[PDB]
């Protein structure tokens, strides 16, 4: 019970009522960063969090202004502030920086939610919390504060100096955060010894994991324009060229129904499969039956465990998200859309270069479009990019985290990679020159970016205790 | 000046202030039939119209209830009432039934409108009225009442017995109206001698037309379903099959970028081009430059006048409208949609059979989908169908209408067909066994189903006077 972790573990149980309360208030402020009309909510969310920091012991609190929303439509809307804080300033202790994000994906009841997405429903009988942002990423984020509180209530010494970096643009490209970290590497973040992030999930639903790899993400829109305004599809049908028709062809040329990306040049950039990397992949626990459970269907593209895992983790993927600018409500509308935007993204792996990938994508789309012999205008542009990240899971942090997991969940965690992405992870590693650990709180069926997003209370509590032991053990590790 | 048409023409000018006023109130009630939340507005619109009928001389007014919204999502919403009325009951006069529709396409400022779509802006200096529904179809509809008023104010004898049939589901499949006409053929409509419809436009912007043909319309949705809910595109990317990916392929197989429909079986049903029909096509005035003006671009599929006309009028077309169930807002969303609906319609011509076309469409979509080797579910269904219609433009009505047009616009109208559709036109002809005339009020660049829908005041006034002379001349024709 290192400096009595049992004391801390006990307080974590006792304080569940205030933790729940804190988490309810947070979830109720709909910090949807992608929604301009809710930007003010995003600020209230940041404000609420800074208030929790301050009520707990945190100091040197800074609501950092990245500036005005820019990049590639903004009415001079300010960006959500990045929240920096410290807890403790003992020069003999290690300093751990924790990062998370307080903005959240959009959500509406009518999307199919069983409960209202921004009313956090807590069911201690089933042991689940249902609400948008509860696993991605407001639950895990607030967990760091809960943990500070538990050390406090248990009268136990906090094992490290905590430093916080909470942004509110993660669901919207993490704009400008990149620059902040680099700018502050020899400033607010000067003394950092390590970075921990809780912003992903267990592979499955039964066994905890530690994550040593993330895919990157390149998000594209293909824009096709024709007439100057929408056209009655009857008056002009068969006589003017249709952006929607070209677009089905261009979009339909990016990837097949088996998952094979059809863009020339990508496969060449994909790092080959090594025996070293192959070692780690075995002994994982996972089956397609689990994938089917999370999916809610039998629609996997692979049956072999090795295949499912490798195609989630280390082979790229291309997904097609939807069309902007056409007719998307229910029923019928007889219209020829004037200007449409096809949405699609690529999950990047080593060793894919962002730049080259974008060129390849443009080259492919331009060429396909030109082969249509269409009078329409067309071009493909990048909306946002985020780097992939791979690390060796043997350094001090993973060891500390491994013992922590073992302590709480009674088994050693699998070592896994992630299909998902956390864009700044690489920026933390390189800019600060420290190791990064990913410590998933929730399960792989939590429904992030979907309806009925849930966090199991067992993962909530288990994850907090795991965060507590991890900080404790890390503080004890010789390096 | 048949029974002083000049008197009637003069009153039509003098009464422009009340006509404008009447038209403003109507346009302000947003009878968007496709929008459940606005259904109540649709009823107010019907109510408003019945009030105008009654204030003018109309009698035997009936707000006919088609029943509860049915077919292929409805919370037992009642349908908009069909409005039947008569003006005059002289047994020695001919009876003309006029049909139009008081519901309208959806509209929002943010779609790109220069003015607020449901605030009718009337600019007598430019001579335009801007508002949703002003040409399609509320302007023309109300014109019939204006005309009754003008005869009244001019103290001139109304030349026929007018009978009205105004529905509020035209933009939503004209549900149940079909049955009403057939049911009432030997009832409310027993004495009808002729049917006139003002619900389309001049071919171009310079020369009035009379319309003797309409294309039909079959509206389809292809439904592809996979997982039970949306999936994080990163967690599941490359590993589960994507409905959106299949859908781009199925949809992208329906028609090329030249306008060629790719569904087997359709061409065979297309009636061959005759010398008779070819006669009428010549002497039309139209050029691609005009098409470009209305389009706002240079994106025609044909340069030859004959080709543009024949591909608008008598060859089928396939348009692709948009996708329901995916991501359609601006920016980026990393999601794999669970269940998507691809929207597309076919403009039918003789001699395409509705039934067979639907089979061909299903056969094609099913086969394409199956060739994808996808674990997903898929099926294609018809949302609504409306018949094509072709008539000989030489009967009493067209002659009457021709002289009327000549009188007002000083030239004889071109005889044209329509790319657009008015579903019940055939039902009127067959069920009542009379001729049908289409008397376009507006121009072909009015922007129906688009942003900034306009009606030129010259067409408004010209069309009213043309409607007046047409009723007068028809009343005089020996048959
Ligand atoms: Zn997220
Ligand atoms: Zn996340
Ligand atoms: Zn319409
Ligand atoms: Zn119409």
């Amino acid at each position: 019970m290192s400096h009595s972790l049992t004391s801390v573990f006990q307080k974590i149980d006792s304080l569940k009522p205030q933790f729940f309360s804190r988490l309810t208030k947070a979830i109720q402020i709909p910090a949807v960063s992608s929604d301009e009309s809710l930007r003010s909510k995003v600020f209230d969310k940041a404000k609420f969090i800074s208030e929790q920091l301050s009520q707990s012991g945190f100091h040197d609190i800074k609501m950092v202004d990245l500036g005005i929303q820019p990049p590639p439509s903004t009415p001079n809307l300010s960006l959500p502030p990045v929240i920096l804080s410290r807890f403790g300033s003992d020069p003999s202790k290690k300093t751990v920086l924790v990062y998370g994000h307080y903005d959240v994906q959009p959500a509406q009841l009518e999307d199919g939610w069983d409960t209202e997405p921004f009313k956090l429903v807590i069911d201690e009988a089933k042991g689940i919390m249902k609400g948008r942002g509860v696993t991605d990423d407001t639950g895990p984020l607030l967990s760091w504060i809960n943990v500070v509180d538990a050390f406090k209530a248990s009268g136990q010494e906090f094992p490290v100096n905590l430093v916080t970096c909470f942004e509110g643009m993660e669901e919207s490209g993490s704009l400008k955060l990149d620059e902040l970290i680099k700018k502050e590497a020899n400033g607010y973040f000067k003394g950092v010894d390590a970075v921990c992030i809780s912003d992903n999930y267990w592979l499955g639903t039964k066994k905890p994991v530690l994550t040593y790899g993330l895919r990157g993400c390149n998000y594209y829109q293909t824009i096709i324009e024709g007439p100057s305004a929408d056209l009655h599809s009857g008056i002009f049908g068969g006589v003017v060229a249709e952006p929607m028709i070209d677009l089905m062809q261009v979009l339909g040329s990016l990837v097949d129904s088996k998952g094979k990306i059809l863009i020339d040049g990508i496969d060449e950039m994909v790092a080959p499969l090594t025996e070293k990397e192959k070692a780690l992949y075995k002994d994982i626990e996972f089956s397609v039956e689990e994938l089917n459970a999370a999916t809610g269907s039998k629609t996997s593209l692979y049956d072999k465990k090795e295949d499912i895992l490798m195609h989630r983790w280390r082979y790229p993927s291309l997904s097609i998200h939807g069309v902007e600018g056409a007719f998307s409500a229910q029923g019928a509308k007889t219209v020829i859309p004037a200007k449409v935007f096809g949405k699609f993204s690529i999950r990047t792996v080593p060793d894919m270069d962002s730049e080259k990938l974008t060129s390849l994508v443009q080259k492919h789309c331009d060429a396909k479009f030109k082969s249509l012999n269409s009078p329409n205008k067309c071009r493909t542009e990048l909306i946002h990019d985020g780097a992939y990240w791979v690390s060796d899971p043997f350094n001090a942090q993973f060891t500390a985290a491994k013992k922590a997991t073992k302590l709480v969940y009674g088994v050693d965690p699998d070592f896994t990679r992630e299909g998902g992405s956390i864009p700044i992870t690489l920026t933390f590693q390189d800019a600060l020159n420290t190791s990064v650990l990913l410590l998933p709180m929730g399960r792989g069926d939590d429904g992030a970016h979907s309806i009925n997003e849930k966090l199991d209370i067992s993962n909530f509590v288990g994850g907090m205790k795991t965060m507590a032991a991890y900080l404790q053990y890390y503080s004890e590790s010789p390096e």
